[PDB]
């Protein structure tokens, strides 16, 4: 038998994340569990997954890719739960 | 026999997420569970999955990418809860 | 025999988000739960699934990508409940 | 048996991340749990999984990639839970 | 039998990040756990799984990465949960 408890009781005020997970028993895969908590932020992704024989003969590819440019990216508390506290962005 | 609990009894006021995941028992995906708590953000994507033999044959290609510009992305408390607290974005 | 018990008394005012899972037993995908809880901001994509055998012969392509311009995305509180608190944007 | 308890009794305000997995029994992969609290950012990827013979015969390939430009990320408690503090960006 | 305690009772507030496992029983990977708390910043990749048989025949490829630009990362408390105290970035 399989038993799980998890924060079975609680009084005060908690700022709480749970993630229970409970098992019993050109690209593939089976069984996963990607992401349960997952921030991608500024993600990118070139040429990918082309396929089967891409540019198979003769191919006069020319691949540039420029990254710049004025940015940005503030935060606070990022997956950070609080309970009593001041949280301030200026 | 599988038994789970989770938060049993709660008496207060908390700021909580909960997942709780129970199992018993080109691109191929069977049995997943993807993004349960996901957060993209900016996320780029070029030339996915063009197929079964793009280009094949006396292929000329260019290719360019340019990524830039004045761009702000500002955030308080990103999968963040809380209870007793002052959040301000100024 | 499966059981699953979450958050069975409450007294308070809790802000919450509950996701309870139970299970019991080119692209091609059989089962799945995706973006339970997903939030895309400023997602973008080119070029996706172009098909079986795209410009198989003398193709000449000519791909620019230009991502630029002002823009600002302000969030306060992304998958963030608050119980008691004081959330302003300015 | 198996018997799995955690946080079984809280009386205070605890900012808590919990993360409990219980199991009993080109790319493959069959089984797994990826990015339960994962954070990627300014991640980046050229050129994944070109496919089955890409560029097989007589390829000409140039491939550049510019990265540059001013970018700034601004981060306070990544990943942090915290109970009575003052979290302040400027 | 098998029996596991993990912060069987609380009476203040302390921040706490858990992550508890109990398990009992080109690229190919089968049962695995990666990234319960993995922070990934700034990561970059070129060139990853080609393929089978890339470039096989007379290839004449010129690979250029240009890395550079005025970039900046600021972050505090990254994976460091704090009870009382004052986290400042200015």
């Amino acid at each position: 038998p399989l038993m799980v408890k998890v924060l079975d009781a609680v009084r005060g005020s908690p700022a709480i994340n749970v993630a229970v997970h409970v098992f019993r028993k050109l690209t593939t895969e089976e069984e996963f569990v990607e992401g349960i908590y997952k921030v991608e932020i500024d993600t990118k992704s070139y040429w990918k997954a082309l396929g089967i024989s891409p540019f198979h003969e003769h191919a006069e590819v020319v691949f540039t890719a420029n990254d710049s440019g004025p940015r940005r990216y503030t935060i606070a508390a990022l997956l950070s739960p609080y309970s009593y506290s001041t949280t301030a962005v200026t």
